[PDB]
């Protein structure tokens, strides 16, 4: 059972939008589809990580490492 993929929306909003752009919009799209827009965090699907990976032309694991270093993802997602 893969550990949760919980995004820190606060920190994600603060990362240079030249790198976090696509991730920010992806997260906003989920908030829209869910109808839930207010919240400090946002848990996303394992599928989304694999989708995001492609967007960034990286392995899911390597994208995870980057997200962790941005503080957007907790170290608990390994």
């Amino acid at each position: 059972p893969p550990p949760k993929l919980v995004l820190d929306l606060e920190r994600l909003a603060h990362v240079p939008q030249e790198k976090a752009g696509p991730l920010q919009r992806y997260a906003a799209t989920i908030q829209s589809q869910r109808g839930a827009y207010n919240g400090k965090v946002l848990s996303i699907r394992q599928d989304d990580l694999r989708t995001l990976a492609v967007i960034y032309d990286q392995s899911p694991s390597v994208l995870t490492e980057q997200l962790i270093s941005w503080g957007v993802l907790d170290a608990d997602a390994r």
